[PDB]
């Protein structure tokens, strides 16, 4: 989350539609949906009393006409008279046809949007793995379906004072041991080892409050369940990181001696 | 007692209605899917069918106060059939038509997407061998396995992954399950067309360096193969994956060639060898 | 005399119907596309209408041998809004509608994916500074540029690249254009959402090292900028070029500041100093 | 007795009804597709017809059984046109139409998808140079081609890879066909335009090192060049696919140049030259 304000109608169409809640976009459709009909209306009446069994001059019938024409629903009571009233039939027909062939486009283009199954770790543990102090933190797959080449990017984010003395946020990409998993299906530990090189080296507790520093979590995969790119972010502040901590492990043997998954224990942390 | 499949599939057990809604329709089977639309549509019909009565008697030619003609009415607005016979009389019935109209056509919108997004599903005509081998290739003993191309469209900026999984114990004595990439010497191939040997020499570098195959059985270790890449038949995005167990390394072995002349002096595949491992 | 205009297109020209249809159809402004397939439109009605009379009398309360009678008859039949009147009779009438209906609805599904095609296209919401500016950063001067993001939405992994495109003489004597990526000291934003300073230092690896600028003129070397990224906003990739000329480059000039604490104490992005450079 | 075609399809003779659904029906001529498409459309209504005779004489102004009447009224029904001669009667005469929309509307989801699907397909405007070229440039000899974009958009992030196919003799002794990727002195293109003239440096990392024109004809060694990019025109990626024979090497060439000044002092591009090679 990024709150400010900026400072700088029609100009983003198309962003603004995928945009828009739901609720506000079936409306605009809705409204163009009347509007254009009370438009043709008017056309039909301009011609006046073009339309068989509707009442002299009433805009009623003529947009209720309009409507049963552009849906095709074609009734029958209410049927074109002359060339003009039906040039105007023909034209809005084609008309409904492309506006649902542009609702269609803009419905799918909303609601195709995929969702990683993935689940965060809700904190961070500071830790001596293969002898060398290492930040970890775990995710897991939500769902059945794998996903593949999937990767991740721990970032930290801290202030810094320049020679100058401009007290700045800068952004540190933390090298993982593992920033790649091809095939992620179940649980995926990444971890950033600390040593001379990681922006973290030689960092207590006070120190990372003192940066006002925050860890952000980005993971993105081909979702084998929707056949389509997928992705997760989380964030973490200095206090969530569980010094000395241990994730607990998920991974069980069963009576029956099949191998399982209890993600109860995921958020454990054993200290 | 594998912990992966041959599909790749992990083989564990997991210990754990309309939250996952668009998941949930793309992961649903067929039959259910057409249900499931179906009972949308009677339902929503039926809900439209109340409304017109609860005006009562707003349809032409309909019997008093029944709801199937008002039921099938509705189908005929909806769908926008219309039919003939039944009309709507008065303000409130045509509101309730020109309302319905919209919400058939919305509801094509929103099932077509559906489909198509359920139905525009590619498979990799990748088939993998059987096996692995690991044998000398140019003066280092090389683990490798083979990828066939099944179709005659080509497959771009395809690329593989050998993974090796198995158990380990780290300093502090946490005992794991590790995933190690394994460095092919080849990894790209910009043009996968026919069939591909993926190999990963083995030296010093290798996480299954100076290993024998009693080894390999005591870590649990098995081998997993993920392809993908851009195929041309369906001008989008495949892929494919595969698992191999310690016990499908064949020790010495030697991929065999499917690759031959022709009398023509033309060359050829006899994708019948793909699987056969001389010793 | 520029290679390159500002909106990053080459600017050149090119010496060289039915040719690259589907290219064409997504490439023509929305009026002419409107109006191809308007005209498809009547035109196949057209014909269907002939087709009808063809036959001959084969439509009811039909003006004998009309085509106005025929072609509307063929477009109530066609976009099946089927009103009534005019009715098919006989065989030939009726096998002529069934086939016009298909052809109607195959239409629909030709028109929509074009539509849709040419539809759901995002642009980066991204603002380039109207200049560069080369001037000492952190003891080494440094070319510069900067992008704001002009929506709310944030772009992940957002990335860019500084090209310098200028000529040059091979021992040979080949007088060619080469392109120089030029690093810079921040080339990956996981998370752009405001604005972003882009920098390359200038040092002995620059290919504008110690290079004024009257030796920049006479290469008639210009700056290529390629932004790219994941927009939140479509929930899709988007990008953006721009191209700077020689004389774009302020020597010595500093980027304004553009954040504000507002008299409400709450902080601003005023995008009115976004084009300033200080010198 | 090339192995690899120009088009870059393997060239080579392999040696081996609903399984692959999906594949074939993106794969199908159009002509074809089509005629699936209308065979499929006919046949459900004769389908629906029969239901309808089945239940007998359930359809207003219907010759009493007679499947023609049913069979139009089917389509009429199906696509909705719904032209009023012909009606439903009674319960199972009605169900069977809100079955029968349901089923029609159906169907255009997935024949819309099918076309969608099968027509969305871009292709780079992108032309080979017809020959390679092995020349002296910057002081080694150097093999190279070139591409010409042939629209006005642009292709970003473009790169192309040269891979030298050919045969060899492992220590081991297996005779067989290896694929060298070829340094380029420039991979990426990340804004291709107009023309890029691709060029791989033959030194002692060369796997075409220290080669004569008979060696390469007896390693019958051919050269393959896959170029991808994404295409503005199409707001898709596209790729383009080319290979070259031993003999397609023009030894000591040079490539004409294709840019010009005009009369007008405007630069300008000459395809006229694009395949000319000076010698
Ligand atoms: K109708
Ligand atoms: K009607
Ligand atoms: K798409
Ligand atoms: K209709």
């Amino acid at each position: 989350s990024s709150n400010i304000t900026r400072l700088g109608w029609l100009d983003d169409h198309y962003h603004d539609l995928l945009t828009v809640s739901w609720p506000v976009f079936i409306t605009l459709i809705t409204g163009l949906y009347l509007v254009t009909n009370a438009l043709f209306a008017l056309a039909y009446l301009a011609c006046g009393d073009v339309i068989e069994n509707a009442r002299p001059g009433s805009f009623t019938d003529a947009f209720f006409f309009s409507v049963q024409t552009m849906a095709t629903i074609g009734y029958g009571k209410l049927i074109p008279i002359g060339p003009l009233a039906n040039t105007l039939v023909t034209l809005e027909a084609l008309c409904g046809m492309l506006g649902l062939a542009v609702a269609a486009s803009l419905i799918y283009a909303r609601f195709t949007r995929p969702t990683a199954g993935v689940l965060f770790s809700s904190r961070m543990v500071i830790s001596d793995f293969e002898g060398k102090p290492t930040l970890m933190m775990r995710l897991a797959n939500l769902r059945i379906e794998q996903i593949i080449e999937a990767d991740v990017h721990l970032v930290l984010v801290r202030s810094e004072i320049s020679q100058e003395g401009m007290v700045f946020r800068r952004f540190h990409d933390l090298t993982l041991t593992r920033s790649r998993s091809p095939i992620f299906s179940l649980s995926w530990t990444v971890m950033h080892p600390i040593d001379h090189h990681s922006p973290i080296y030689g960092e207590t507790d006070e120190t990372l409050r003192n940066s006002h520093s925050e860890f952000l979590v980005l993971f993105t995969g081909h979702h084998e369940a929707f056949a389509q790119n997928v992705h997760a972010r989380h964030a973490y502040s200095c206090d969530e990181i569980i010094w000395g901590g241990h994730f607990v492990d998920v991974f069980t043997t069963l009576p029956d001696g099949r191998r399982a998954l209890d993600l109860g224990k995921f958020h454990e942390i054993a200290q």
